[PDB]
């Protein structure tokens, strides 16, 4: 049994021996310890050999690895600074598979054009929409960056729909983020790293958003393009199925953590699984629910041991990338 | 010491205006008068304050929503959907179709007091399965391990045994079947809000929300429909013979338009999640909703779009500046059907 | 292959499932097509789950304690303190925080205590004087997002989005003043030992209205402890104007309270030193028998506020055999309509 | 298109661009730390909390006008600015109790506001120690064992046996000073005793006794300590804890200060009572809140810092700053920050 002694600062300011010692801490404090061991498993497991087909049939010629890691997170985490501690996984192919929501997407390609600013929570909503400015918790969307990523996106929109047309290609949510992350041609964007490592980015409600908007506005010109969300669905279920392991790291909670969980249901459960996410179990939301709700539908492995840690994830993904993603890089070269 | 004292909390304090409302609850000494009770939580305060406040702008929707207004009647999806002087957007989680919620969802719709729909897959597919077999009362403490070594899925406090999944896909495997034939054949396009029209008239079962929706014209708009059971059963039946291609973009038209032509807007979003960003969204296209109530537990300080106040949504012009929005911080099992109760059950009554 | 995919798939996805027990409750909300019953609908809150089934059971162990009060007993049918008090079957302690006073809850409140439905009250310095406060002045409805500085400068203090006047706390000083000097004169003269419990038995007595919680409880010689009396505006004034306020005398009346009480039952509106001083009353005779929690606060923090019952239970301060209810919600939405199951009706029946 | 695609106003040119820290520059804590700022959210609270901590401590040390003492305890010195801390006992529980117990020995703070609960774990622990369980462990099959929890940590019950043993016969001196030398009792006093007595370099109480920081705990008879005096009580009548005093106390500390600053490590009276004393001087200058507490009920607890503002608790020019978390998460990494690098400066 672990004794509950914090970090003593007599012996100094040592970051790497205060976040370790979290464990004896108690609370979340011990839930981050525990996350940190996890992850640290995962990627120690993926670095290993493994039997059996070491190829995965979406995107064409993605590579296997002995722990398939997927990787979720809601659209105010790209909104907010956390989106550079995301590119930074995704450039370093540290994860196999992303599933996030319409904004997660647009942040990402509008912060290439333009940038987000530092407000406040209590800033006046009539105020702001005077001067077209938008607000995600205390971050500033100048609307200005819409209009130029509508520039941008309608000549990328009307080579898609020619494709559609002479090609009979079928679109979908992954193939559209696939070919806007090439187009961004950005090291600064997770979805030019997502393209650059055949990372497919799963997005089943891409609708709901500018690029949506966008869509919408596109589809008066010719009639418009079709996205697939069934395609979508084989490819990531196929993927967990195919999996020597797999590991869930879902930050924030809604459809990005659902389709995850689901798609680990396929091959009965996942293997690792870290939650941070702010979300509570009384309302009965799948937001909320704790890990031990996904062990009863078999969408976590009852082998496993599930850490939640509740939290921002901007207080605290930092610092987990700083013990585990950073730290294994750093290992490597 | 005592005198600086004095000064800071002896400060002397403006008048209140005349109109002000004074804090009083509702007197049992009275007697239990429901209809008084509840109009007293006008004047408790904290979140009884916006169950009050909410009852009115729901209320001035419904009445509104009777009048008669100039110009075009018909709205385009669905084919010959007549347009009122205001369009309510009902938006629920999945969570509260696998409440009882379920019965209070139903009878607005079934009653045709909404005019759209938006909901996750799982606000569709329980409500089938509930046509199919019962889910039951459990709690939150249960242990996962031995929930799933006895194929018992939970939902908060609540049992969906699995044999409900396996009837499911028995019932909806033979209209995919049919669906996947029309596409080949007729060259349809299936959108989720097309699928779950279909899945309305099979079901053919008054208890259901999705029924009720076929039969009174109601789009029930859901673009992440694969998250899920009916994703499951979709992947499922690809393999039969290639499967069924389900377009998001031609929906998200529908619901935009519905918007843009509507007279004016209402919207009623119990949770959050994408069903309240695109209701959100598709009233932007016409620069905001008239009237809005939040029926969620979402919290601020993450910046989630799920945990926003209303005065975001105004910020980005997806609810008007005239509007004047409330949110109720609460579970809306608890405070949805005491809203029914004095909202949309007082209107049915009123008119019959 | 594609054929290997599927089938895999399937054997995890269509599991077949265990037999629910037979007493299995179906989960049905509410027919509006039945028509509006408000009693009906708050009796299928039950079968309609998560906290709205916490709100059905919160209802049926509070008419448990109510039905369990009026019943004969053994032994002493008198309770120590205060002197001449009669003891109940079950003695219930009521606990609430200080906004709820603020909110229109007191009138509920009030209604308990008047009708001589509870035996016990812990609330903070702030629930004894916005009661008082209430009899001279009142307050208002604001809003939350109102701005500090400007409410400042307008010597109007908020609490949520109700808005308490600074004249009010103004008039409640003329009002305490000659009230604390006559106490202590008492204290001097008399060698008397003034405890919160006894204050507030005094602010009741001179508040003299029949709309006050602490003139019902004074009347029908209910206890009010508050350990931390000093926080607040009562503070204030014990600090401009000799008096000792002793906390241990007090402490051994409400563990007394416990220990000699033939059953209790705990109803806690909020967290914080009224949760943890009643459920350590109840410490003294190895828990409560009944419990009934209504709070907003969460786990995960490791809070005394946030903890579910069954943390209690593991210290001793409910008891095993009880099955203890929390409702996670705005006291000002639920406990209304837990009035109107219970006690209203429990008044109405007699 | 009209309504989507509205024209926006220029940013002021001194506007924040949100950016967070860069691993491909290597994993330094410091820069890390310091780009909560530009990355938004909670992490941008907590960089704004470093900065009124380290203005608080930096103030702190720099020389003032009029008295530099305090009356209360006797031998107090008056610095530029007073800074309050409080917590609550589930802070003492965890292992932020090192956290806390660092500041004290260092003379960081001046005064101090807990519960009964964060004085009994603090010397509890210097008898016998608690270990790390979970949130799911059952009530019962605990109480047959004799496991207390608290969250994820579990409190042996014989680590209370232990401190009865330990504080009865403290008890009956105080008892004795009552009766023979007409002295009167309050928490404070009772606290500074203990501190005096546990005389174990791992204990907060024992610094802020040695450091002459005062502890105030309005409700001190909620807890095991007043169970200790419920039975002390029945030998010889028992003490008598006078908590009007100690409001004269902390009021007339915050009444003389130069200036003030206030760190509240959750809600509760801990909160309320520093605030309060705070409002007799007109408010607090410096405010950080670390706390789970939601605004939507009304609590006090859940309370944005700018409620106090409409209170005068804290003051109009003070730019107070909340973090909505787990302390046990966020206050080890101030302490990095703020305090630490403050001890390691001089
Ligand atoms: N405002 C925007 O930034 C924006 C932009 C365009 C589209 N959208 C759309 O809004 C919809 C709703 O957003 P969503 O579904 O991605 O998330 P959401 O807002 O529904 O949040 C989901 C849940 O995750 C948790 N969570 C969120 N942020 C967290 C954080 N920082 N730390 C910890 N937990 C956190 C909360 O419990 C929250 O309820 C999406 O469909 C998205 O496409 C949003
Ligand atoms: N657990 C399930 O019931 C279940 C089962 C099948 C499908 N799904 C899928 O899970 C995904 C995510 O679920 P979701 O988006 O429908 O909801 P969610 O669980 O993400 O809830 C989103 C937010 O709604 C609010 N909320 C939830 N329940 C509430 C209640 N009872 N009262 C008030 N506010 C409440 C909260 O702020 C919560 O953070 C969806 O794509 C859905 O299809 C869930
Ligand atoms: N601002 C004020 O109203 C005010 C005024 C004067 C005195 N005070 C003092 O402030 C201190 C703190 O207040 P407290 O200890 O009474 O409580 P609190 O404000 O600390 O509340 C504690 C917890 O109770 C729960 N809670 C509070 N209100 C609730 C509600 N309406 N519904 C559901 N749950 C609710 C929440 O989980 C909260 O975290 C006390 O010492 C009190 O005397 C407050
Ligand atoms: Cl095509």
């Amino acid at each position: 049994s672990t004794i509950i002694k914090g970090y003593d600062f007599n012996e100094g300011i040592n970051y790497d021996a205060l976040l370790d010692q979290y464990m004896s801490t108690g609370f979340q404090a011990s839930h981050f310890a525990q996350a940190v061991q996890q992850i640290n498993t995962m990627l120690t497991i993926r670095e290993e050999q493994f039997e059996g087909d070491h190829t995965l049939p979406y995107p064409e010629g993605k590579q296997k690895r002995a722990c398939t890691i997927f990787l979720g997170y809601t659209s105010n985490l790209v909104t907010s600074g956390v989106r550079e501690n995301i590119r930074y996984l995704v450039e370093h192919d540290l994860v196999d598979c992303i599933v996030t929501s319409a904004g997660g997407v647009e942040e990402d390609l509008i912060k290439c054009l333009a940038p987000s600013y530092l407000g406040a929570f209590d800033l006046d909503g009539k105020t702001l929409r005077h001067n077209g400015l938008n607000r995600a918790g205390n971050i500033i969307i100048p609307n200005n960056n819409y209009c130029q990523f509508e520039d941008w996106l309608m000549p990328i929109l009307d080579s898609c729909e020619l494709e559609q047309k002479n090609n009979d290609f079928s679109w979908t949510p992954s193939k559209l983020i696939d070919r806007l992350g090439a187009e961004i041609n950005d090291k600064r964007s997770i979805c030019y790293w997502a393209h650059r490592n055949r990372i497919p980015v799963f997005s089943p409600a891409l609708t709901d958003g500018s690029i949506g908007d966008m869509l919408y506005f596109h589809s008066f010109r010719n009639g418009g393009i079709k996205l697939d969300i069934v395609e979508d669905l084989r490819h990531i279920n196929t993927m967990a199925v195919r999996s020597n392991r797999t590991g869930v790291i879902l930050l924030g909670g809604g459809v990005m953590k659902h389709h995850i969980n689901n798609a680990n249901l396929m091959r009965n459960g996942s293997d690792y699984a870290v939650y941070v996410n702010t979300g509570q179990e009384f309302d009965g939301s799948d937001s909320g629910a704790r890990p031990d709700e996904a062990v009863s539908w078999g969408k976590v492995r009852s082998d496993c041991r599930p850490v939640k840690i509740y939290a921002d994830a901007t207080l605290v993904f930092p610092l987990l990338v700083a013990k585990t993603f950073a730290r294994h890089v750093q290992q490597k070269h």
